[PDB]
């Protein structure tokens, strides 16, 4: 039936106007607290701001402000934090929120550079015995192990909140192989890697919400988490035909700005949908 849908949207052409649709149809809601000017060197795009009702807020302090979002979807039953990738001075910040929101995981959409161009800080060590420590949050992390496979790599982290010596095991599932332009031609690596998250434990609702990113936190892990929200409710609504993506997605832009950032990834999405569908 989405498949019906999916079809006629390809043969009609309009997926940029379904896009386009979208687009008009979010919702709008103040992002007060990311535009004031102590909060600019914290926000890697001027454009892409967290909504004052969402944002995650941090517990030390002096000054709360992440750019991160948490997506509380409610029938699916599952959160996610949206957020940028961390920028050189906000990594000891994005570590203190995985810390303050108990998450296991945290699954990462890029690499650090594409195309010549910096998306994200190297916000985790790539050595077992060069440690970083955030002397700014008062933690240290450390790479513990690495299973690198052909289109993901997933590590086990240790990340230890030096005041209190507690320490706590994150997976860092990274997604290692999507297109420097466009989206996926097939989604099968992106739905591997979408049930090995799964697999792992790190969504069951006894942990934090995962942790989720990019370059900006809207686009590629805005298809993340329609991808994941879609085929959850697809296992829980008595028709599963019901589940209508685009309802879905203006759903979750109650609470990030610009999640799905154009019509390929919106096509995209669909597509990911639809044969994980077929998986379960
Ligand atoms: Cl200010
Ligand atoms: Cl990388
Ligand atoms: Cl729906
Ligand atoms: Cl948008």
């Amino acid at each position: 039936e989405m498949e019906k849908e999916f079809e006629q949207i390809d043969k009609s052409g309009s997926w940029a106007a379904i896009y386009q649709d979208i687009r008009h149809e979010a919702s709008d809601f103040p992002c007060r607290v990311a535009k004031l000017p102590k909060n600019k060197n914290r926000n890697r795009y001027r454009d892409v701001s967290p909504f004052d009702h969402s944002r995650i807020k941090l517990h030390q302090e002096d000054n709360d402000y992440i750019n991160a979002s948490l997506i509380k979807m409610e029938e699916a039953q599952r959160s996610y934090i949206l957020t940028q990738g961390p920028l050189p001075n906000t990594c000891g910040h994005f570590w203190e929120m995985v810390w303050e929101q108990k998450s296991r995981g945290v699954v990462m959409l890029n690499r650090v550079m594409e195309k010549g161009s910096l998306k994200c800080a190297q916000y985790w060590p790539q050595k077992e015995e060069k440690e970083m420590i955030f002397e700014d949050t008062n933690l240290k992390l450390t790479l513990i192990s690495e299973d690198i496979k052909s289109y993901y790599t997933v590590r086990q982290l240790e990340l230890e909140n030096l005041t209190t010596q507690e320490t706590r095991e994150i997976l860092h599932f990274h997604y290692t192989t999507w297109p420097d332009f466009g989206v996926p031609e097939s989604p099968a690596s992106f739905l591997n890697f979408l049930f090995k998250v799964r697999e792992s434990g790190s969504l069951s609702p006894e942990h934090g919400p995962v942790v989720v990113h990019c370059s900006a936190g809207i686009g590629r892990s805005g298809t993340y988490c329609l991808a994941d929200t879609c085929l959850l409710l697809m296992d829980k609504r008595k028709d599963p035909s019901s589940v209508d993506i685009k309802k879905v997605l203006l759903e979750m832009r109650k609470f990030r700005m610009g999640l799905i950032q154009t019509a390929d990834q919106l096509r995209f999405s669909y597509l990911a949908v639809i044969e994980g569908a077929k998986f379960i």
